[PDB]
Order: C-alpha cells, then sequence, then structure tokens
C-alpha cells in the first residue's frame, strides 16, 4: 500500500468502481463523499452537502494530512435535466455545481499542496457539456465548468508537482445500476462498463502513458468495446 | 416608463451606469443587489450574499410580480484573482459562482417565465474567461460558466418570449472608480467607459439591431474609442 489516492465521490456507481480498481494493492484508498456516505461499515469520510468550497478544503486536507497524495481522482455526481423555462434548475443547477465543480475547485488545492511527482489530478465532465445543453442547464453549466477548470489548471504547470498531470474524463453513457433499473430492455452496445473506466483512471494514477496535462478523455463506447479519446 | 426592466447588480459601478442609461424614460426599473444595497435612501432590493438560486429566483420573481418584463440585465459581480495553489481560491471561486453563476441562472427563469415579447436577457462575461486563467480560477470559471450559459439559453429559443433575446458582454478593462484608484497614473486608453457599455445595453434592451441570440459581445477600446464585436 505505498502509493496514497484521495477518491472523492467514492460512494456513487463510478466511485465503487473506482475504489475496487485501486486496492490492487499497492495503494492506500482515502475515501470522501457528501450526504451518500452510509457511514455504518465504511471507511468513508461523510461531508455535509451544504459545504462550502473552502470547508471540503479543509475536510480534504484533514483527510490526507502527512501524505504525499500520488492521485486525487474526483468521479462525484449524479445528474439531473432541466431548461430555463422549468423553475426546478435553479435547485438542480446549484446541486451538480456542488457535487462536480465545488468538490473539484477543492480537490485541485489539495493536489497543488500535498500531491506527489509524477502524480494524477483527475476530474469527471461530460461529454455532451462540449456542446450547449439546452434542456440540461444544470448538468452542462456545471460539467463545462469541470472542463474548464481541468484546462486553467494545466494552463500553468508551476502550480502542480513536477511532471504531474490533470484529466477530465467526459463519458456518454456508463452502465450503472440507475440507468439499467430505467431501461431494462435497452441495447446497451454503447453504455461504458464501469469496471474499463476505472482500470483506466488507476493506470493513469499508476503513471502508465497519459494524455497531455488538461485532456478532455471522452469515453466512446460502440459494440460493448470502450476507447479513450482525445 | 411603459417598458420594464429587472435590473441585477445594480448597486455596482457598471449597475449605476445601466440604471442612469435606462431612466431616459420611458423605464420603469426594478433593482436588485447583494449585501452591497445600501437599503437606506436606495429604492434597491437587497437579497443576502448567503442566497441559493432558488432564493434569488423567488426574490426576483417577487420583485416584479404581475410585470412583463422588456429586459432582464445582470451586470453583477466583482474581481478576484488566485491559482489552485492558493488557499484563498476556495472561497473567492465560490463568491464569483454566487455573484454571477448563481444570479444569472435564476434571472434567464425569470425571463423564460416573465419576459415580453422581444425582449433582452443580458449577462455578464469576461473577455479573458473565452481563455484558460491559470491566475484567476474563480472569476474566469464563474465567467466561462456564463457565456455556457447564455449559449445554451439560444440553442432552444422555445425557453424565451417570441423574437426575444440572449446575450454575454466580454469586457476586457472598464473605466470604473476601482481601477483609477489603483493606477490612478496609468494609459487609460483601453479602458471602456461605463457610460458606452451602459448606453449599449438600453439600446439593446430598447431593440435596436442585436447580435444573434447567444452571441459573446466582446467590448473593444482602442485610442477611447469602443467596439462592441463577435
Amino acid at each position: 500500500h505505498m502509493k496514497n489516492v484521495l477518491l472523492i465521490g467514492a460512494r456513487g456507481a463510478l466511485g465503487r468502481a473506482v475504489a475496487n480498481a485501486f486496492a490492487n494493492g499497492k495503494w492506500s484508498i482515502i475515501s470522501v463523499d457528501q450526504a451518500a456516505a452510509v457511514q455504518q461499515g465504511d471507511e468513508c469520510c461523510a461531508v455535509n452537502p451544504a459545504s462550502s468550497i473552502e470547508e471540503l478544503q479543509q475536510a480534504y486536507k484533514s483527510a490526507v494530512t502527512g501524505l504525499k497524495v500520488d492521485a486525487v481522482i474526483n468521479v462525484a455526481g449524479g445528474w439531473a435535466g432541466g431548461s430555463v423555462a422549468d423553475a426546478s434548475t435553479a435547485a438542480s443547477t446549484e446541486l451538480m455545481l456542488r457535487q462536480s465543480l465545488f468538490s473539484s475547485v477543492a480537490a485541485a488545492h489539495v493536489f497543488s499542496t500535498q500531491g506527489e511527482k509524477n502524480g494524477l489530478l483527475l476530474l469527471t465532465g461530460a461529454a455532451a457539456a462540449v456542446s450547449p445543453t439546452p434542456g440540461m442547464i444544470g448538468y452542462g453549466t456545471a460539467k463545462s465548468a469541470v472542463h474548464f477548470l481541468c484546462q486553467s489548471i494545466a494552463e500553468d504547470p508551476s502550480v502542480l508537482p513536477t511532471d504531474a498531470s490533470v484529466l477530465a474524463i467526459l463519458p456518454t453513457i456508463l452502465d450503472t445500476p440507475g440507468n439499467r433499473s430505467a431501461m431494462p430492455h435497452a441495447d446497451r452496445s454503447t453504455w461504458t462498463s464501469l469496471e474499463d473506466v476505472a482500470q483506466q483512471i488507476v493506470e493513469w494514477s499508476n503513471g502508465s502513458r497519459r494524455p497531455a496535462s488538461g485532456s478532455l478523455v471522452k469515453i466512446v463506447t460502440e459494440n460493448s468495446k470502450t476507447r479513450f479519446i482525445v
């Protein structure tokens, strides 16, 4: 368990896949999640969903005190729909901002100050958020902001450990319990396996060849085969 | 005073310029500002700086109850610097998000539901936020998100009144009391006059020719002359 990873969103479907892929292992895993950490048998930090970015930052700093972190992995966030015509868009956009953007700003600061040389900061965007998202204002605005944050971090590498990388993954559709439940009978040939994403995150984290720091990495599945593409 | 404008950020330097340009007039002005509304002699709604997007939305809906709004103008927001290396970036990024993005999501919903035909939704971006902003993470991420929001609104015009427009202004440098104070002796030849921006917002609001709904409008000043450019 020589290498250290801070895992944000550890209790979501993609978070559990990522924790499973770490633990090979080789890795010591420090996990955090908002509201949704069952806080029973789980060795996961529960942080309040009403947390400020500064509160997230302090909670993350605390969880890894006196560690060099090789990887900070943020795979937090769910989904909601809504246009500006919908009253519901106000709350859903704030929720998506908190889950994805607040967590990513705090996570970047911990990686900057406690990251190890050759380490990885990985954030979670959305392939759809590369374009206007009139029907998913919250989801698209939050994820677009994560993409922007990824690019801005990379633009000044002096803020990262030596030879560190930041990457954002842009999933299209993930094969999650939620999606299976929603559409039991659907053609899932374009639905990316969580194990495939998790395994790729752990290789990148281990210092396999990575796309250029700053890359938006689209996760494209056809006939149940997956490419990681810039 | 036939036409109605909801003005968000009315107590900032650009907000006062915009209120002055309305009042020609011809316009009935309903103004809102966070923390900074002096709430003495001022006919301005003071909204709490800790407001949720839904709270902003309700406060905006209340301020214009039983009006058709020809214009919703959001010129709120200040500035802070900071990279991900800075502990201060967490709080400054949340502050910029609240001032600019929270206000813009709420303002878009009020314009969708209470806007008049041929009306204007105007948001405030930043010319610099078209590119990575490693040295101003908060400011750039918040403003980039406003640009994205502007584009997403325009992408589905069924959410807006008939022949309505949304625009985002991308200032580079504004000739504000704050900037004059900071650099009394500086060459201000590239600093845009607030009166010039305000006057252009009021013409667009009145239904002058506008760039295409969705435009990011850069405000470019050289030798103290200004162009509004896409």
